[PDB]
């Protein structure tokens, strides 16, 4: 990455979540990933190359999307294997899905170790966000950053990717210089709601407690 003249850098990205998280929708947003869509029969997993143009240069994230396996149940180790990158998403409305996050994390860690993990809450587009910053504690407990994204609205699409890339490179000052072509959002996020959400998160972070909640 720091060296130049190297072939374009690809990171194998593993996306983990429950059905109804919109995780696949998140992928659908990235036009190039759709255009270059590949499938692996052996794993039963779709491959979607997602290219993001950074200050360092274009970074391809080879996104692995299980073909419905999550709906079936737990994921085969092969899917997790070689998870250079990991993003786990939970439905903000679904407490059950939040409860599932630790489980998915456990499987991921079991297969692969020393790998950056990005934890995101999805579908914030729904006003009834049952899982809130105060309830969000697992992230702190694992020392993994929380990200607020809404695939349906294409809210914060770049955020998880940019931070993931920053982790991988080790470059805090990394910026997405250019944005890859994205399919139109299903809905438009209300700016006021988004601002409120962000402010609330900031206040929670500002709050002088060892964790989001004194759960322990």
């Amino acid at each position: 990455m720091a060296a130049q003249g190297e072939p374009q850098v690809q990171f194998k990205l593993v996306l983990v979540g429950d059905g109804g998280t919109g995780k696949t929708t998140f992928v659908k947003r990235h036009l190039t990933g759709e255009f270059e869509k590949k499938y692996v029969a052996t794993l039963g997993v779709e491959v979607h190359p997602l290219v993001f143009h950074t200050n360092r240069g274009p970074i391809k994230f080879n996104v692995w999307d299980t073909a419905g396996q999550e709906k079936f149940g737990g994921l085969r180790d092969g899917y997790y294997i070689q998870a250079q990158c990991a993003i786990i998403m939970f439905d903000v409305t679904s407490r059950v899905t939040y409860k599932n996050v630790p489980n998915w994390h456990r499987d991921l860690v079991r297969v692969c170790e020393n790998i950056p993990i990005v934890l995101c809450g999805n579908k914030v587009d729904i006003k009834d966000r049952k899982v809130k910053a105060k309830s969000i504690v697992f992230h702190r407990k694992k020392n993994l950053q929380y990200y607020d994204i809404s695939a349906k609205s294409n809210y914060n699409f770049e955020k998880p990717f940019l931070w993931l890339a920053r982790k991988l490179i080790g470059d805090p000052n990394l910026e997405f210089v250019a944005m890859p072509a994205l399919a139109p959002p299903e809905v438009v996020m209300d700016p006021a709601l988004a601002a409120q959400y962000e402010h609330d998160l900031e206040v929670a972070q500002t709050t002088a407690l060892p964790d989001e909640d004194d759960d322990l």
